[PDB]
């Protein structure tokens, strides 16, 4: 899939907003997710031990996980479709080390989407999350197609 510059720049100018407060943001959406999915929780060995939200939100380990993801989420983001060289450590550690399987990239990308639509309405409508929901299935499918090159898929 592409998408057009449009449809990029609906999505670079809503995470221009999450760029004032990258921790704020990786903290939120972490958490959403491992409130959802709490099967996702088990795949870290680091967190796996937390209990409660509040436990969530004083880890300062799980706070700088969270600027790790964002901020390689963003690089991607920030190359608005060229982005198979920042691809394929993420896939091979994924795949391989941490053994993720793709279905949970579905369950961030949802958590994403939620926590942009609760602190950003004004810059996440409609059309803008549309935007950002094709920029992610561009990610998933392409990750998944490189999961299925180096010997994991699914
Ligand atoms: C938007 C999708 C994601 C991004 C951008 C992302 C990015 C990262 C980055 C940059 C790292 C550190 C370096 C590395 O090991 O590659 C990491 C580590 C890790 N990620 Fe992801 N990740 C994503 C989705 C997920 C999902 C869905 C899970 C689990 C449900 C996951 C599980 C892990 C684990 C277990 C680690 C290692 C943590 C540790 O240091 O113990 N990742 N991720």
């Amino acid at each position: 899939m592409v998408l057009s510059e449009g449809e990029w720049q609906l999505v670079l100018h809503v995470w221009a907003k999450v760029e004032a407060d990258v921790a704020g943001h990786g903290q939120d959406i972490l958490i959403r997710l491992f409130k959802s999915h709490p099967e996702t929780l088990e795949k870290f060995d680091r967190f796996k031990h937390l209990k409660t939200e509040a436990e969530m939100k004083a880890s300062e380990d799980l706070k700088k996980h969270g600027v790790t993801v964002l901020t390689a989420l963003g690089a991607i983001l920030k190359k608005k479709g060229h982005h198979e060289a920042e691809l394929k450590p993420l896939a091979q550690s994924h795949a391989t080390k941490h053994k993720i399987p793709i279905k949970y990239n579905e369950f961030i990308s949802e958590a994403i989407i939620h926590v942009l639509h609760s602190r950003h309405p004004g810059n996440f409508g409609a059309d803008a999350q549309g935007a950002m929901n094709k920029a992610l299935e561009l990610f998933r499918k392409d990750i998944a197609a490189k999961y299925k090159e180096l010997g994991y898929q699914g």
